[PDB]
């Protein structure tokens, strides 16, 4: 089992593998099911109409009551149920309002100068000397290195591609207190002009011409905790994922700014994750939505970070999952709410939901969504059963590797931990040299 | 045939009975957080390579600027050039990113909240009510189970449980006025005594910090640093290790502290602050005290930062460790024999300070911290050489004989019988190594007996 050799082996030549018609336009995150006005409000179990997450916060209160992890899912008492949920909650300590997409507030600042941070390292001036290496190969090698430092499991570099980057953001007014920012959430433009530094004004959030590149980091999910998916285990590594991708912008974005440059962080807002980590080359897109890498399969999140510092492009890989995906079928079979898809893929999106004009399978992520509530979690189940997410799918036949054709919570409570929830059966996969770095 | 190494059966033969194994005589007083020597007027300031007397950190920063300046890594350390110098720095300086002030210290300040109820977390989740709700469990048995697994993902590599003594719990923290900003805080840092008393939660007034007579145990946690690059100090990336784990301990206290609070207890997180790490550490298993003056553990030696959290959650204490660390730096000195500063004793242990900055009154190896303080600017950075040279920190130490367990003693002979190199080796999630984290695999037999 060597994860270097399996992706060297699966390089492809260089080039977006997203395939796109002229129809293509950049997105509106507002449309997204989070967000948008048709799918945001959803009934509790009473028959409420609620935001969302509030109609699933009655039911985890319902659950935690009736001595529940889940829908239909008994608990060994009610204090395991409570703890499930205890530990949920923690996970997000990190992180604004499930997901940290405004851009530009809280801990996604675009500019690292009101850090506490900065301001204490302001003597030694890092942040404002230029840059002493402009070479892009030991840049890419030092980024790569502190991005490990920095909690990424995987790494990744691509060209900035504008098709993915939101055509206007979701955000909320500068001055607006946080106990405000659910009530007065707006859209905002992203626009790309030839100004020196990334910039704020009241109309538009603008992103230099010179911003280059995007380093892609996966940051890997525990496979016993998603593996109880729809239950509540699954949405806590999901949640203790998301601090972590929050701290990895954090740390990465003030290296590249004490090395010269600028640097603009996201976590779930500026664009779409998956476009750009098949792009970087971390996995290919797959039918239930997620990108699948060699090593986790879809179970790992993905984060992601803006620069103008010079970075050599990682090269897409193809190790067959669009090929696997074409008759596997399982995450939709699976799929409590029948949201993917078991069709072809097309240009069309299903509804507004989806971005058309790029080759892929469209799902309906209303349906989705709706399962939430019900749930009271983030499901996961189709992460949670694709052959992918699986330990060891590879197997070596002596010249080359391939994928194998052939492929409760008290438990997982009571059972095997490690730090992060990593797992050192695994651990070595993401073992890394310049060698892999650059 | 080689016994595959099992860091829990290591831990299970070298387990004591109860009691804390800190010896400590009638001379011992809890010890004012502003004696350390980061803090204390004396050992403040130090004079930079100029001679100009400044804050210690103030003079390391003309340093670490001199360095990059002139293509160093170190002091007297050429870097392969001002590129490589410049990246180090910048690594360290980004490793600080979630922490304040080079260590959190100040209680109920910025990350280190004694409630929950202001963070926004906290209120994104407060219609669950989670931090209302009266515990659904208080069996310690499983508390204990939970909170280390919750530990776990929150970043502990190590994580352990004792009963809170007070005799570590600062006297007096140094943190700064309620109204004050952050860019005033250097200027404007106070003492505020650290007592306790019967109220129901932990409570900050005018005068005091006040922790609840309830609040029986601390949790400690280690927090691994990574082993190529500590041994680079005292130049740039040990530097960094330190910083970026600093970032970690914040993280861990916060998500710790979430959770506790949403299982229906209190929870103070403390970073640098509050009381003595190493204290702590020891009466919680995690490892012995050293001649450094270091908690050294099994698995890491002392090459691995400390973080704890205060809480009336009922829990079990772990067993204290004896793997023979005592006798192993009665013998060896080689911290003492490689510092620059000549900071660690080469003598016996005493329960006499050296210095202001030492807590008279427990049996301990009494080292000079004034001048550990006083490399820092010298050399630009946090050193660490004690760290660096220590056998303990080396992967290897561990052999088994057929019967049990034992240190190999060949490691601790003296004479034994770069940082470009780093950049374009070996790394791995959080700096964390696949050759050893088998080492910290947890299931509930290793968490709660
Ligand atoms: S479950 Fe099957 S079809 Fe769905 S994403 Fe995984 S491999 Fe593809
Ligand atoms: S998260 Fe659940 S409901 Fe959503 S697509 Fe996956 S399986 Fe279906
Ligand atoms: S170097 Fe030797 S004396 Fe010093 S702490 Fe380590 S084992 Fe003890
Ligand atoms: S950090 Fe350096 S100066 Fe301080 S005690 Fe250790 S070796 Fe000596």
């Amino acid at each position: 089992k060597n994860a270097a050799e399996i992706r060297q082996q699966f390089a492809m030549t260089a080039g977006s593998p997203i395939i796109v018609n002229d129809k293509l336009e950049r997105y509106a995150e507002v449309r997204t099911a989070f967000t948008h006005p048709t799918s945001f409000f959803k009934p509790n179990y009473k028959g409420e109409v609620k935001p969302w997450f509030l109609s699933a916060y009655d039911e985890k209160v319902r659950q935690i009551e009736n001595g529940e992890n889940g829908p239909k899912m008994k608990a060994k008492n009610v204090g395991e149920a409570r703890a499930g949920r205890a530990l949920e909650a923690a996970g997000w300590t990190l992180d604004i309002n499930y997901g940290n997409i405004y851009p530009n507030r809280f801990f996604m600042l675009w500019s690292g100068e009101t850090m506490t941070n900065t301001q204490l390292w302001a003597p030694v001036g890092l942040d404002r000397r230029p840059p002493d290496t402009t070479d892009p190969v030991e840049l890419t090698n030092y980024v790569k290195f502190a991005a490990r430092m920095a909690g990424a499991d995987l790494v990744g570099v691509a060209r900035l591609n504008r098709n993915w980057v939101y055509s206007e953001a979701v955000t909320i007014p500068a001055d607006v207190p946080y106990e405000q920012s659910l009530h007065k959430e707006i859209e905002k433009p992203i626009v790309f002009k030839d100004v020196p530094l990334p910039i704020e004004t009241d109309d538009e959030l603008i992103i230099p011409n010179t911003c280059e590149n995007v380093i892609v980091a996966g940051i890997a999910m525990n496979r016993e905790m998603m593996q109880t998916a729809p239950n509540s285990m699954a949405c806590a590594t999901t949640a203790f994922c998301y601090s972590r991708m929050c701290m990895f912008d954090m740390w990465l974005c003030q290296f590249i700014r004490y090395m010269g440059y600028y640097a603009i962080p996201s976590c779930n807002g500026v664009g779409q994750s998956v476009a750009f980590a098949v792009e970087a080359g971390l996995g290919q897109a797959s039918r239930m939505g997620a990108c699948i890498t060699p090593e986790f399969g879809p179970n790992v999140r993905l984060t992601k970070v803006f620069t103008n510092m010079p970075l050599v492009p990682d090269k897409p890989i193809d190790f067959g999952v669009t090929e696997f995906c074409e008759t596997c079928k399982k995450c939709a079979r699976e799929c409590p709410s029948k949201a993917i898809t078991e069709g072809p893929r097309t240009f069309e999106g299903r509804s507004i939901h989806n971005q058309s004009g790029k080759l892929q399978w469209q799902n309906d992520y209303n349906k989705c969504l709706g399962y939430w509530p019900e749930s009271g979690g983030y499901c996961g189940v189709c992460v949670a059963v694709c052959p992918f997410t699986k330990g060891n799918i590879w197997i070596h036949d002596g010249v080359e590797w391939l994928i194998d054709n052939t492929r409760n919570i008290t438990e997982v409570w009571d059972g095997k931990i490690n730090t992060y929830g990593l797992d050192a059966d695994h651990f070595r996969d993401t073992v890394s040299f310049r060698k892999d770095r650059v």
